[PDB]
């Protein structure tokens, strides 16, 4: 089955942000608002910002979630390629098919779902830190786009899921990602396609 996508602000306005961070050749990640698409590095830091009208409940839950853009591969589960998942490049926490990990967070989960057999990541939901007006995530991506046996160029979407403790949805937001060698240059390219 296909995790929906739909953006749902639900009852504490719940969206990401993201930051400017322009589109030099050096650059190791980028989001591009006109394409709600991030670009970045293997394995580099990628901050998204959590944003909120009202404070939720404490034990309430933050999850990310990869699944394929495209029609005829959502239903695929979306995993680390075969070198990718054996380079031993373990954080003690995160799985080692895990395309997507949490970097910094002692209390982030890992989930492997018994029924549809796709990854997640799950962090609590903390307030700001003193003098911010958001919460900030750290994510890595541990495969290219490009990965042969594994994501082998098909695009994929971030789910970003605010649940209640016992993983119920309280909120939603997605955006696509493209994990290359030149975020800059890339971000570049299909902006200028767009236009
Ligand atoms: C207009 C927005 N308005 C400005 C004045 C507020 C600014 C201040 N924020 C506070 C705030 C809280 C949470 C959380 C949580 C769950 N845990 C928990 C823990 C301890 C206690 C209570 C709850 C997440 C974010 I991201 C966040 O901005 C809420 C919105
Ligand atoms: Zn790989």
């Amino acid at each position: 089955s296909v995790p929906s996508q739909k953006t749902y602000q639900g009852s504490y306005g719940f969206r990401l942000g993201f930051l400017h961070s322009g589109t030099a050749k050096s650059v190791t990640c980028t989001y591009s608002p006109a394409l709600n698409k991030l670009f970045c590095q293997l394995a580099k830091t990628c901050p998204v910002q959590l944003w909120v009208d009202s404070t939720p409940p404490p034990g309430t839950r933050v999850r990310a979630m990869a699944i394929y853009k495209q029609s005829q591969h959502m239903t695929e589960v979306v995993r680390r390629c075969p070198h990718h998942e054996r380079c031993s490049d373990s954080d003690g926490l995160a799985p080692p098919q895990h395309l997507i990990r949490v970097e910094g967070n002692l209390r982030a989960e890992y989930l492997d779902d018994r029924n549809t057999f796709r990854h997640s990541v799950v962090v609590p939901c903390e307030p700001p830190e003193v003098g911010s007006d958001c919460t900030t995530i750290h994510y890595n991506y541990m495969c290219y786009s490009s990965c042969m046996g594994g994501m082998n160029r098909r695009p994929i979407l971030t789910i970003i899921t605010l649940e209640d403790s016992s993983g119920n949805l309280l909120g939603r937001d997605s955006f696509e990602v493209r994990v290359c060698a030149c975020p800059g240059r890339d971000r570049r390219t299909e902006e200028e396609n767009l236009r």
